[PDB]
């Protein structure tokens, strides 16, 4: 089997991407944030504290003839950005782009943090990291991909995120029309439950490539590119007037600037992030200070190849017995 679904930016900055997901019978379609940095499929629901729902579409398990309470199961998750959610668990039929999993754990939120409430466009998350990170207790549950894997034509999914435009998540096949040149594959460590890999270096603009190992995670659920402070300083030094602002919470730059590109290495291959991908716009409405899309990972404890990086590539998440990651230009 295969599936193919379009993923759409939630706003004009590509702050996140939503993908429609069918849950239950008859289908209830929710727009979920596909997150290769976590491993829970959780949704706003009829069980979510009413004051914490503000415009989201909810899953109502009582209206699904295939929903079953997973007795005794609870979940609770905290994300790298400080947000969180928790609740109980149903199993139900879940379909993405024509690919159907029966008995998928659907984690129903009883509580969500303010960041989730305030974002009316995201109805939940669909985790695509390794199932070892799944938070369901006392019986850990599998991701949608893990459940689908054996049925897929090939045990893979691909992320093709757009810049200020829709893109695609495919399951079970590689669309050879969706990228240019070849896909370069690189080793993955699953030790921390992430799609963790090592970039071979970087360049800023038309500058020389610096060969240096940068361990990090391919994370579709993180907006920005978080790299070591040395790398980030080298980038922003090429933008007149750019500075790290403790008050704002990262590097800012004059909105009048033209940003240089940023290149990262994948083996001997190179992925180029155009400068415009690194612009996250005014820090507040009407400001001439703009927020940068490359930020320091210092104090995160891990480097994160988030959407800023991934949207410059066609990315293969290869879930074979020994997982790997592939990157192609597009």
């Amino acid at each position: 089997s295969t599936g193919s679904a379009t993923t759409t930016p939630i706003d004009s900055l590509d702050d996140a991407y939503i993908t429609p997901v069918q849950i239950g019978t008859p289908a209830q379609t929710l727009n979920l944030d596909f997150d290769t940095g976590s491993s829970d499929l959780w949704v706003f629901s009829s069980e979510t504290t009413a004051s914490e729902v503000d415009g989201q579409t909810i899953y109502t398990p009582s209206k699904s003839t295939t929903a079953k309470l997973l007795s005794g199961a609870t979940w609770s998750i905290s994300y790298g950005d400080g947000s969180s959610s928790s609740g109980d668990v149903y199993t139900d039929t879940v379909s993405v782009g024509g690919l159907t999993v029966t008995g998928q754990a659907v984690e129903s939120a009883k509580k969500v943090s303010s960041s989730f409430t305030e974002d009316s466009t995201i109805d939940g998350l669909l985790g695509l990291a390794f199932s070892t990170l799944n938070t369901v207790s006392p019986t850990q549950q599998k991701t949608f991909f893990d459940n689908a894997k054996a049925s897929l034509d090939s045990p893979v999914f691909t992320a093709d995120l757009g810049y200020h435009a829709p893109g695609t998540y495919n399951f079970g096949f590689i669309d050879t029309t969706a990228y240019t040149g070849s896909i370069t594959y690189t080793a993955v460590s699953t030790k921390q439950g992430f799609w963790e890999w090592t970039s071979t270096g970087y360049a800023v603009g038309s500058g020389t490539f610096k060969s240096t190992s940068i361990d990090g995670i391919a994370d579709t659920g993180t907006t920005l590119l978080y790299l070591p402070a040395t790398v980030v300083s080298a980038y922003w030094a090429q933008v007149s007037g750019a500075k790290s602002s403790s008050s704002v919470g990262g590097y800012v730059f004059p909105c009048s600037a033209t940003l240089p590109s940023f290149t990262f290495g994948v083996g001997s291959a190179r992925i180029v992030i155009p400068g415009d991908y690194i612009d996250f716009g005014p820090i507040s409405t009407g400001s001439s200070s703009c927020f940068g899309g490359i930020q320091s990972s210092a104090g995160i404890g891990i480097n994160i190849f988030g959407d800023v990086a991934l949207k410059a590539a066609f990315v293969v998440f290869n879930g074979a017995t020994t997982p790997t990651l592939g990157f192609a230009s597009k």
